C-alpha cells in the first residue's frame, strides 16, 4: 500500500513538471555581432547574450548577460577599400586631380566586389570564433535564433567626400543579409543596426558601455532608486569617459543636477534623444568627438605643424621636444619602425603615411574645401596647402631629419597650441563645432561636471603604466596634474643608449625603445594638458581612473571598453522594438 | 558673500525645473453603487492619482480608501416591480403578462429610475461635501468622478428584458448629473452593469487580499522565481460572503490541485480580472441564490413548516427559534416588540418569500418552458400554478413555536439550504461551474488557503458566543467547539421581563436582551457549523478560519470595508492604459453635447 500511493504522486509530479514547462519562461543563448569599421582596421566583435521567452511576453535579452567572446582579426579599413576603388576606377592620384563623382556611378558593381572580399574575410573570422567557443548544444540555440549584425563606421570614413561611403553601406548590408548557408549561422542586418555612427554617438555608446559594465547604470532597485516624486535616480554617480582612438578622441560626461549651460552648447538627454528607455534613470550628457586627435592622426599633424614653425626648424633639422635625447628619424609623417640597431625606419608609402587622411580631406577638388573657405583656412593654418598635390601636402617642406630634444615642458606647450587649443578648429570637425566646442580647451570651459572620469586608450594607459613601473608615479594615482608632469618630465628627459640589446631608455632604471613607446611623451603631454583643463573647469571630477577593461561580478572581465556594448544596449533595451526587428522580422526577412 | 546670493536664484530655477520634471499627485473620488437585493446604496471612495511626464495619469491601488457607505435606498427589484404594478397591472405575478406591450412604458420606467438616482446623487454629494475640504473639492471636481453601479442577487433572477433596459436608462441618469454641485459624475457599460455571482465573489476575493496586503505586484508582496514567474510572498486568502439574497464561496487553488472537467476554475490573468504584472492564481468562485440572510430565512420557514415532522395541528415547531418564542405562520418581516410578542408584517413587499415566489411563476418563461426549474420550485414547496399570495402562504399553518434544539436546527439547515436533493431555484450559474449545492463545493474543490467569513449575522453568531464566554477570545474556527457553545446557547429560555424579552442561558451562565436581529441567529449559527463541517470534510483544509467585519490598514485605522466594492475598482484601475483612456482621456467630457 505504501509503494502504490508513492507511484500515484510520481504521475502527479509528471503532470506538474509538464504544466510548469508550458507556463514558465525558457532561456536560450543568442550571438550578437558588432563590426568595428574604424580608421586603422575593420574587425569583428562576437558577443553572447541570454534571451528569455515568456508566455504572452515574447522574447527579450538580459542586458547583464551580454559578454564578449572574442574581438576578431584586424582586416582592411573601409577608407582603404574606397580609396583602392577610386585608384582603379577614377584613376591613380585622384587626390591631386579634379574627379567627376557622377561618372563613378557606372563602377558600383565593381565597388560591391571590393566590399565582398572584406565581408567574406569578416564572415569567415566570425564563424571561426563561434565554432571554437560554442558547444553543440549552444550552436543549435545560436543558429536557430539568428545573429544580429551591427557594422558601424567611425572616424575612418567620417570625413569621406561625396556619396561613396553611403553607397558602400547599402552594399555592405546586402553582403551581411546574404551569408554562406554552409556554416548555419543566420546573420542579418538593417539600416538601423549597420550604419555610419556620428562622433557624439561613438562617445555616447562608450559612456553606456562604461556605466553598464561598472554597474552604475540600471533600471533595477540594486542600481536605481525612485524618490517620493516618482523620479528614477541611479544609486551610484554616472561616470564619464575619455576615449583616444586612432583618428578621433571622445570626451563624454553626464551633467550633475542639470547644470545650466549656454544656448550654443548642446547637451544630449539619453531618454529624450531615444538612446536609453524611459524605465532607465535620466541624464543630460555632453558628448563631443575631435577629429585629428586620435593616436595616428595627431602624430602626423603634430610633426607637420611643429616642423613648419621657425622655432623648431633650423637647416633641415627639426628639433622635437616630444622625442627622447639621441633619437633620430627622417622628416616624414610615415609609420616609424624602431629597428634592433637603434635606427628609426620611416616607411614613405602613401597608405602608411599618418598625414594621408588629413591631406586627402584637405584638397581643392573636395567640395568641402572648394565651396567652403572656412575649411580651406583650417587646412592652411595646419600647414596643408589644398591647392598643392597629395605628395607635396604630406611632405614637411625644407626638412630632412627630426632630432629629439627631450624637453617635456616644451612638448606640453606645443601639444597645447597645435592639438588641444588651436587658433582655428582642426579640419573635419563641423560636428564638434555644432555642439559648441571648436577645441578641447572649450569643452571644460563651457561645460563642467563633478562626475568621475575614465581614461581609455592603448597609449593613454601606457603613459601612466610606464611611469608607475619605473616608480615615478604611485600605485594609487588619483589623477594629479603636477604629480604626473613631474614624473613625465624626469622620464622624457632621459638619454637613449644604443647597446647590444638594442635601443635602451636610460633613467637615473631602464626600458627598451620600440615602435610603441618612442613618441609616448607626446601622449604624456596630452594627458597633462587634458587634466589641466579638467582642473580649470568650474566643476572638477571626483576621481580620474585609467582602465583597459571592467572586471565582471565573477572576477573575470565581461567585455572591453568602447562603443561596442553601448550600441547593443541602444537596440536591445527597447524591448518591443528589438523583438519586432530581431525576432519577428529576423533572418526570415531576407528569404526570397 | 555673493556666493550665497547667486545660489538663491540657482535654487529658484532648480525648484521650477523639478516641478516640470517630477510627478504631481492629485486627489480623485470613486463611486461604487451597491445595487443589491435588500437596498441600493452609494459607496464613496478616495484615491491618490499620479500624473507623470510622458507616463500619463494612474491611481495608486494602496491609496484607495472608503470614506462612507451611504443611505440604504429602494432596491432595483422594487423599482421594476412598482413599474409592472402600474404599467402591466396589479398582481401581474399570478397573471400571464405580454412583455412586448411593456415597451411603450419605457419613458415611464425612466421616471421611476430618475427618482432613485436623484436620491443616490444627493447622498453622494452630501458625503463629499462633509468629508472634503475646499482644496480637496477642487482636485476632486476637476478630475471627474467614475461611477460603477453593479446589480447583484436582487435583479439576477429578474424575468424578461426589463433589467437590461433599466441599466441603459441608469447610465444616462449618471452621465447627466446636476451641474449645481460641481461633481462631474460619469459612467460607461463596462463600469455600470449587472455583475454575475462569480464576479461578485471574485471582486470580494480581490478586496480581501488587497486590504490584508496579500495581493501585490511589488517586491514587498510578490517574488520572481528563476523562471520569470511572479508568485505572492504570502498565501492568498479565500472569502465566504453572506448577503441578503445570495452567498459567495471563493478560494484560490494552491499547488497543482487537479480538478474534474465539469468543475470550472477561473484564472485571474486569463479571464482579464487582474493584469499580467500581478501574480497568477486559479480561483474557484461560486454564488448560491436563496442562501442570503433574507431569502434563506423565508425558504427555511416554507420548507420546515411543510414537513409533517414539524407541522402538527397548525403549530410549526422550529428548532432554530428559542424556547418560549411565538410568531405567526408567514415569511414576513418579524419585529420583536417590548412586551415579548413578535409582530409579523403581512405586506407582500416586506415578505421574505416574495423574490422566490415571483421567480417561481408559471407565467415566467424560465418555468413554463423549463420543467427542471418547475421541479426545483415544487421541491421547495412553491407551486408555480398557484397565485402569488398562495405561493408565499405556509399552508395548514397558524403559529410558529420555538423548540430550541440546535442539533435538529443543524440537520434541517443542512437538508434545506446546504445540501438539498435538487438545486435551490435560480442557480444555473452555480450549476454551470459544477456546483449544484454548498456540499458539492468542498467535495469537488478544496484548498489549504485561509478562509475569511463576512456578513453581519455570520460575525454576530461568533461574537455573541464569545461575549457570553462560550467561545475563546482566540478562535481558530473549530467545528465541534462552535457546535457545543451554540447548543448551550440555542437551548436557552425566553423570559418576558419588565425590561422586555430576555435570553436566559442555562446553568446561570448569563443574559441578553432579545431583539429583531438575534431572535433567529441560531439558524445562522447552524449554517456556520454545517459550512465548517464541509470545509473539514474536504481533501484540503484551510490553514485558519477568520471572522472579520473590516481589514485594519497600516496606520491602524481600517482603509475600506470587505465586499465586492474595492475589487470592482481594482478590476478597472489596475489596467493602467485602459483606465487612463476611459477615466481621463474620454472622461466626463465625453458626455458634453
Ligand atoms: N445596514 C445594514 N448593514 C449591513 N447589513 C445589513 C444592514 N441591514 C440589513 N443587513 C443584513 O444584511 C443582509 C444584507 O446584506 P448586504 O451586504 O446588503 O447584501 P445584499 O447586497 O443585499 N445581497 P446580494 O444581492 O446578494 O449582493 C440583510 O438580509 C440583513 O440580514
Ligand atoms: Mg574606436
Ligand atoms: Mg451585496
Amino acid at each position: 500500500d505504501a509503494d502504490t500511493e508513492k507511484r500515484i504522486n510520481v504521475g502527479k509530479t509528471h503532470l506538474q513538471t509538464l504544466r510548469n514547462l508550458e507556463t514558465r519562461c525558457h532561456d536560450s543563448l543568442q550571438a550578437l555581432v558588432v563590426i568595428d569599421a574604424g580608421s586603422s582596421s575593420t574587425r569583428t566583435n562576437v558577443f553572447l547574450a541570454k534571451t528569455r521567452s515568456c508566455p504572452n511576453k515574447g522574447r527579450s535579452i538580459d542586458p547583464d548577460s551580454i559578454q564578449l567572446i572574442r574581438e576578431g582579426k584586424r582586416f582592411t579599413g573601409l577608407r582603404v577599400v574606397l580609396e583602392e576603388w577610386l585608384d582603379t576606377y577614377a584613376g591613380k592620384d585622384w587626390e591631386s586631380r579634379p574627379v567627376d563623382a557622377r561618372l563613378l556611378f557606372q563602377y558600383v558593381p565593381q565597388m560591391h566586389e571590393g566590399a565582398k572580399k572584406l565581408m567574406q574575410l569578416l564572415e569567415e573570422d566570425t564563424v571561426a570564433i563561434l565554432d571554437s567557443q560554442l558547444n553543440e548544444e549552444q550552436k543549435v540555440q545560436v543558429k536557430a535564433l539568428g545573429i544580429p549584425v551591427m557594422l558601424c563606421s567611425t572616424a575612418g570614413v567620417r570625413d569621406f567626400h561625396e556619396w561613396y561611403r553611403d553607397a558602400l553601406f547599402v552594399l555592405l548590408r546586402h553582403l551581411i543579409n546574404n551569408p554562406s548557408p554552409a556554416h548555419g549561422y543566420k546573420f542579418f542586418t538593417n539600416p538601423f543596426w549597420t550604419r555610419p555612427i556620428t562622433g557624439a554617438e561613438e562617445g555616447l555608446f562608450a559612456f553606456i558601455t562604461l556605466n553598464h559594465l561598472s554597474r552604475r547604470l540600471g533600471e533595477d532597485p540594486a542600481r536605481s532608486m525612485i524618490d517620493e516624486y516618482g523620479v528614477k535616480h541611479s544609486r551610484n554617480d554616472l561616470a564619464g569617459v575619455v576615449e583616444v582612438g586612432g583618428a578621433s578622441a571622445q570626451i563624454v560626461f553626464p551633467l550633475q543636477e542639470g547644470t545650466v549651460l549656454p544656448s550654443s552648447v548642446r547637451a544630449v538627454n539619453l531618454q529624450r534623444e531615444r538612446l536609453l528607455p524611459e524605465r532607465y534613470p535620466s541624464a543630460d550628457v555632453v558628448s563631443v568627438s575631435f577629429m585629428q586627435l586620435g593616436m595616428a592622426s595627431s602624430a602626423g599633424l603634430f610633426l607637420k605643424e611643429l616642423c613648419s614653425n621657425d622655432e623648431f626648424l633650423q637647416g633641415g633639422i627639426c628639433s622635437n621636444p616630444c622625442l627622447f635625447k639621441g633619437f633620430q628619424q627622417s622628416c616624414s609623417a610615415g609609420e616609424v619602425e624602431v629597428r634592433p640597431d637603434g635606427s628609426a625606419s620611416v616607411n614613405e608609402d602613401v597608405r602608411k603615411n599618418r598625414l594621408k587622411p588629413l591631406a586627402t580631406y584637405c584638397s581643392v577638388h573636395n567640395p568641402e574645401i572648394s565651396f567652403k573657405v572656412t575649411n580651406e583656412m583650417q587646412c592652411r593654418e595646419n600647414s596643408i596647402d589644398p591647392t598643392k598635390p597629395l605628395a607635396e601636402r604630406m611632405k614637411i617642406e625644407n626638412c630632412s631629419i627630426i632630432e629629439g630634444t627631450g624637453n617635456f615642458d616644451k612638448c606640453v606647450s606645443q601639444v597645447e597650441s597645435i592639438l588641444v587649443a588651436p587658433k582655428l578648429p582642426l579640419p573635419a570637425n563641423i560636428e564638434a563645432a555644432s555642439s559648441g566646442f571648436e577645441s578641447v580647451d572649450q569643452v571644460f570651459r563651457f561645460a563642467s561636471s563633478t562626475a568621475p572620469m575614465f581614461i581609455t586608450g592603448r597609449e593613454m594607459l601606457a603613459s601612466i603604466d610606464t611611469l608607475k613601473d619605473h616608480r615615478l608615479l604611485r600605485s594609487d594615482f588619483s589623477g594629479d596634474v603636477e604629480e604626473l608632469a613631474e614624473a613625465a618630465r624626469e622620464f622624457c628627459s632621459s638619454e637613449v643608449i644604443i647597446r647590444t640589446d638594442g635601443p635602451v631608455i636610460q633613467l637615473p632604471g631602464e626600458q627598451k625603445l620600440n615602435s610603441l613607446n618612442f613618441d609616448l611623451c607626446k601622449t604624456m603631454a596630452l594627458t597633462v594638458s587634458l587634466l589641466r583643463h579638467m582642473a580649470a573647469g568650474e566643476n572638477q571630477p571626483s576621481f580620474i581612473k585609467w582602465e583597459k577593461s571592467i572586471a565582471g561580478p565573477d572576477g573575470k572581465p565581461l567585455a572591453d571598453l568602447g562603443w561596442q556594448v553601448g550600441v547593443i544596449l541602444h537596440h536591445v533595451l527597447f524591448t518591443e522594438e528589438w523583438g519586432r526587428t530581431a525576432y519577428e522580422a529576423g533572418y526570415s526577412h531576407n528569404l526570397e
